[PDB]
């Protein structure tokens, strides 16, 4: 909508105070005209049509439960777009700055949340197996992360490509977390997951196989469930990614981390150069080896991280 740019502030999902970009023009509007063409934040009220209403509060103070989930949809999509402007000089989710529009309060008890093609959506959770997954700044960026590939690489959402698709979003929704810098680690949804078991996530980068997620491509899912796994072989690229950041030993296989923001560096050039939405994991490898040579050389340390932790997984 037309109006003047404002500051309101609210409480998040985990009760946590923050500020939030507003737009004022009789009420105030989930429209944040700070970044790119706009961040737009929806409420589709329990159902499921969207992307519902514009966000509409009539006095800029955000702290009823019911504001929770658009406030975290509306700062987190900001952080992400931050994120991907400030550290890989990508201006929003196309690279020429589009609109992001998200809705939440999406259907009933809904323990997901997603890209549709246009936008983001969330769930509220059943309060057992989730919270409202907004409230996730991993979720969020893993999600918006989506767009950036549909928009780049366009990996096709089955089988490997699928699952490097998965990992991709897994490992930028993670570097998002730790850019944010708020409780940071390798597991994914664990903000907004299972409210009262703690300790627990969704899936772990760390440690797929703590959930059953392969952490070696001779562990891999090869049925037709989950569209060949993406969730699930998403595992050996995470761990793959994982080890070139933090190093280790896996399997026998020893790797020497190079640290987050290399990970980061060479992941966005393969994603934006070098992917293709057919590549599977054997090209991911080869474009993260052409992704390190580019940056750093092919003598580098880099480059030879990302071969053993490739090695160590599997992937050759
Ligand atoms: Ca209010
Ligand atoms: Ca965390
Ligand atoms: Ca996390
Ligand atoms: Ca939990
Ligand atoms: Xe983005
Ligand atoms: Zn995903």
């Amino acid at each position: 909508i037309t109006g003047t740019s404002t500051v309101g502030v609210g409480r998040g999902v985990l009760g946590d105070q923050k500020n939030i970009n507003t737009t004022y023009s009789t009420y105030y509007y989930l429209q944040d005209n700070t970044r790119g063409n706009g961040i737009f934040t929806y409420d589709a009220k329990y159902r499921t049509t969207l992307p519902g209403s514009l966000w509409a509060d009539a006095d800029n103070q955000f702290f009823a439960s019911y504001d929770a989930p658009a406030v975290d949809a509306h700062y987190y999509a900001g952080v992400t777009y931050d994120y991907y402007k400030n550290v890989h000089n990508r201006l929003s989710y196309d690279g020429n700055n589009a609109a992001i529009r998200s809705s939440v309060h999406y259907s009933q008890g809904y323990n997901n949340a997603f890209w549709n093609g246009s936008q983001m959506v969330y769930g509220d959770g059943d309060g057992q197996t989730f919270i409202p997954l907004s409230g996730g700044i991993d979720v969020v960026a893993h999600e918006l992360t989506h767009a950036v590939t549909d928009y780049t690489a366009g990996l096709i959402y089955q089988n490997e490509s699928g699952a490097i698709n998965e990992a991709i979003s897994d490992i930028f929704g993670t570097l998002v977390e730790f850019y944010a810098n708020k409780n940071p680690d390798w597991e994914i949804g664990e903000d907004v997951y299972t409210p009262g078991i703690s300790g627990d996530s969704l899936r772990s980068m760390s440690d797929p196989a703590k959930y059953g997620d392969p952490d070696h491509y001779s562990k891999r899912y090869t049925g037709t469930q989950d569209n060949g796994g993406v969730h699930i072989n998403s595992g050996i690229i995470n761990k793959a990614a994982y080890l070139i950041s933090q190093g280790g030993t896996h399997y026998g296989v020893s790797v020497v981390g190079i640290g987050r923001d290399k990970l980061g560096k060479i992941f966005y050039r393969a994603l934006t150069q070098y992917l293709t939405p057919t590549s599977n994991f054997s090209q991911l490898r080869a474009a993260a080896v052409q992704s390190a040579t580019d940056l750093y050389g092919s003598t580098s340390q880099e480059v030879a991280s990302v071969k053993q932790a490739f090695d160590a997984v599997g992937v050759k």
